[PDB]
């Protein structure tokens, strides 16, 4: 999951 929140950056 924090991959794919830290994609926005």
């Amino acid at each position: 999951l924090a991959s794919a929140l830290a994609q926005a950056l």
